[PDB]
């Protein structure tokens, strides 16, 4: 549950992402894959990437980063009223991709890391607080659907 002022912070931060969605999305995925190499194994189309240089050179990885961040941005812009947008993603991630909730925690922290790396000194404590709460809400609503499905 976020206040109006917290949502305002989230959507202000998101403007930084929307200025370069592909660059942010690329770096988010690289932070996830290099920090948590088991996550790469869930992607049949990226498992061939052995080095970070290959990850950086991959145009398809940047494309997928755009897909991921476009979806998250659509959810965040709903300011919590995201049941219709979140349901298909919870269902596909539990039943087809088999993504444990832990990996959604990993990517949430990766987003925070990338924002500080690309905007050092321009991602303040209030903005970090609000972004963190928004990603927690996203993860928590996914977790509820995972429990419904019995997925671990
Ligand atoms: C911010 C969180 C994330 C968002 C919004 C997101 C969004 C999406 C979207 C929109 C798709 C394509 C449509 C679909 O299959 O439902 C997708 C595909 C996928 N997601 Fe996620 N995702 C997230 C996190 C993750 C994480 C943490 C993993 C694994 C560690 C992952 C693994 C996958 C895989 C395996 C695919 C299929 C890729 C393919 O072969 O084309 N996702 N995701």
């Amino acid at each position: 549950g976020l206040s109006d002022g917290e949502w305002q912070q989230v959507l202000n931060v998101w403007g930084k992402v929307e200025a370069d969605i592909a660059g942010h999305g690329q770096e988010v995925l690289i932070r996830l894959f290099t920090g948590h190499p088991e996550t790469l194994e869930k992607f049949d189309k990226f498992k061939h990437l052995k080095t970070e240089a290959e990850m950086k050179a991959s145009e398809d990885l940047k494309k997928h980063g755009t897909v991921v961040l476009t979806a998250l941005g659509g959810i965040l812009k709903k300011k919590g009223h995201h049941e219709a947008e979140l349901k298909p993603l919870a269902q596909s991630h539990a039943t087809k991709h088999k993504i444990p909730i832990k990996y959604l925690e990993f990517i949430s922290d990766a987003i925070i890391h990338v924002l500080h790396s690309k905007h050092p000194g321009d991602f303040g404590a209030d903005a970090q607080g609000a972004m963190t709460k928004a990603l927690e809400l996203f993860r928590n609503d996914i977790a509820a659907k995972y429990k419904e499905l019995g997925f671990q």
